[PDB]
Order: structure tokens, then sequence, then C-alpha cells
């Protein structure tokens, strides 16, 4: 019923991200998209980090595999699963287009309808997440460029939330993962500050007196 | 092989199949897997070759059949649509597939250069191409969908790839607006010069 809050000074910046192990040089799951969706959930953690604006990244190092990814050493870059997760606030009434590119070496993004909220005292809880059916798939060819741009866009309404996931997936080599945000000026975004959000937890006895 | 010299069993158009479908049915629609591989399974209600404009917008308040793609009666109201062919152009460059409005629900496929085997009466595509990408739109309950899906990629002149799209109408009205981009940047709606089929020999 409610798809707004008065008081919603639990949100916070950025994308949450989780990165998971996968087996380097396999290149079959990239193509899967039952792995993209769910499987991957299933394999070893290496890395959370909160915060992210900026999701986008192009690495390669001949010398090492691993680097320094959304500000933290030593993540193993060249073969990784990466989950980015949060909820976008549209700020302006408009069309919205997520744009994947060159990806290097698979994506896959879900981009669900509008969250409803309960409203708290010390903030809003989002009921609605985990939007289950993907939008967009794009997969690099084996040993050959990826001159694939896919996109979604859709309307959405002004000060409303919208959950989104992302998934990327590194089988070897090259990490390429080009995900930008056209806005309804029309302006091109690689960055997502004050449009992507976590909610904090709140305690559910004290929502309301 | 990518290609041969002798591809005279090549002739136009989509082949569209039409599935029975359950009327208001709106949890098939969201399932990856009914929309993959699942309608498959369904009877098979028409056949229907060499289609060339593949779009359609179609909403009888009256009736629950219409013509489609010049066949008469076909039951829009509820049903599946598979179209699958072979996409080449002989010019290299950027193309654009696009989604847009989609009432109820479609997943597209796109796959990379099939390999071929070349005989003396034609070519045989060996089809065990690889998807490039696919992309997956559904309209909500209550409001008209307003997604646009698109995927832009570089084809080589000569090439042949896979596409297969696969729509669903689950009650009312059957929107499914298809459009190409060619790299001139030109917007068709005929894919008949774009759009493939390998006769068997
Ligand atoms: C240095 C480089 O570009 N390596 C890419 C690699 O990232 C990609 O995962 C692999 C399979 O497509 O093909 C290689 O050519
Ligand atoms: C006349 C019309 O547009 N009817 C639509 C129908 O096509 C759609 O399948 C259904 C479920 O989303 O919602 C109805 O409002
Ligand atoms: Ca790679
Ligand atoms: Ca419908
Ligand atoms: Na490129
Ligand atoms: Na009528
Ligand atoms: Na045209």
């Amino acid at each position: 019923t409610a798809y707004g809050c008065d008081i919603t000074t639990n949100a916070v910046d950025g994308f949450d991200a989780t990165i998971y192990q996968y087996n380097a040089n396999d290149l079959r799951l990239i193509r899967d998209p039952t792995f993209m969706s769910t499987g991957y959930l299933g394999r070893n953690v290496l890395n959370k980090i909160s915060g992210v604006t900026v999701p986008g990244f192009n690495i390669w190092n001949p010398s090492s595999r691993t680097a320094t990814v959304y500000g933290v050493k030593n993540v193993n870059y060249y073969n990784m699963v990466l989950e980015l997760k949060g909820y976008f606030k549209a700020d302006v009434s408009g069309d919205y287009k997520l744009t994947l590119s060159h990806i290097d070496d698979s994506s896959m993004l879900f981009f669900g309808k509008e969250t409803a909220f309960k409203c708290c005292d010390a903030g809003s809880i989002p009921l609605n997440e985990a939007p289950t059916d993907y939008s967009l798939f794009t997969i690099k060819p084996s040993n050959q460029v990826n001159s694939e741009v896919i996109s979604a866009t859709q309307y959405l309404e002004a000060g409303k939330y919208y959950p989104v996931r992302i998934v990327f997936v590194n089988a070897l080599e090259r990490a390429r993962f080009d995900f930008k945000l056209t806005i309804p000026s029309g302006a091109v975004l690689d960055d997502f500050q004050n449009y992507i959000y976590q909610f904090g937890d709140l305690d559910e006895n004290s929502c309301h007196e």
C-alpha cells in the first residue's frame, strides 16, 4: 500500500558487492542462465564490500591475478563472480536506461518493480526484493571481441525505489564490467551516487510507539 | 566452415510456430524455464513460414481470434508464438534488435555465427551455436509494459546467426513490437532479407 515514507533516514548510499569463487578458465558456466541467476550462490564467498557508487571497472594485469577492486586490495579479479545489489531511486519521473557494454566475460541484470514500504519512526523498511526473472544477459564469445551493447529502459516514478541485482563473471584474464545509467535528461552516468541505496535494518518492535 | 559456395536452399522469413497456452495463466509468462524450453511441449496450433513482418498489436474485445501473419482465426488471445530463423546481412556493421511494450512476455535469443556443412545441393547449418545474448521482458499486471529492451551487436557480412524469439499472450491484448535498426540508422519493421531458413535437401 505505501510506496514511500516521510522518514527515510536509514537509507545509505551504494551497492552491496559480494564476490564469489569461480573456477579459472571455465567458459561453460558463464553461458548458463541457471548458474548466472542462482547457481553462483553456492560458491565460497571471497569478499563483502558496501558503499559502492561507481560499479564499473576494466582490469587486466598480465603479472597478477589479483588487484584492488572497490578499494579492497588483493581481490581475485582474474576468476570470480561479482554480485551487486541495492535499491534504485528515481529522482525525476521518466525513462531510465541501464546498459551493459562489451562485458568480459558475462553479466546478467535483474530490475524489479517498485517496492512497497513499511514506514517506521526510525526509517523505512522495503517489503519487496529478489526479483527473480532477468532482463539482460550478455556473454563474450570465446576468444573474440564482445561487441554487444544491451539495454533495458523503463519508466520510473519520481521518488520511488526499485530493487536491482547485477551478476558479473570473469572466467580468466581481463575483467571488463561496463555498466551505465541514462537518466531522463539524457545524461549518461557511470556514478550511481544519489540513485543507489541500501536501507538500514531497524527494531521492528519499536517501528511505532 | 562459416559459409558455403552453394546456398541455393536458403529461403526468406521467420518460421512461426503457435502453441496452446492456458487463458489467464499469469504464472508461466514469468517462468524462465517455460519461456526458454517448456513451451515446446505444448500442442501446436499453427505453423506459418515466410514471415517477413513479425510485429503485431492485436486486441478484439469481442473475439479471441484474429488474423495473424495472413492466417485467419488464430487464437491470439492466449497463445505462445515462437519465431526462428538465421539472421544475415551483406553489410557488416552494428545491428540492433528492439522489443517494446510487450504484452504479455517475450524472451529473445541470439547466437554466434553458425558453422555449416557444405553439400552439392546446398548448405546445412550445424546450429549448435553458443548464445551471444538473451533478453526477457514481462508486462506487469496493473499497467502497460513501459519496457523497451534492445541488443546491438556488430555482425559480419554474409554470416548466419541463429535467432529465436518466444512471445506469450495470456489474455486480451497481444502486443509484440519488434524492430530492426540497421547500420545506416534506419529502423525497419520488415525483416524479409535479413532472416533466412535452410531447406532440407
Ligand atoms: C587479455 C584478454 O583480453 N583476455 C580475454 C579474456 O578476458 C576472456 O575471458 C577470454 C575468453 O573470451 O578471451 C581472452 O582473449
Ligand atoms: C486490454 C488490455 O490491455 N488487457 C491487458 C492484457 O493484455 C494483459 O495480458 C493483462 C495482464 O497484464 O492486463 C490487461 O489489462
Ligand atoms: Ca575474462
Ligand atoms: Ca495480454
Ligand atoms: Na570492445
Ligand atoms: Na468490441
Ligand atoms: Na520496413
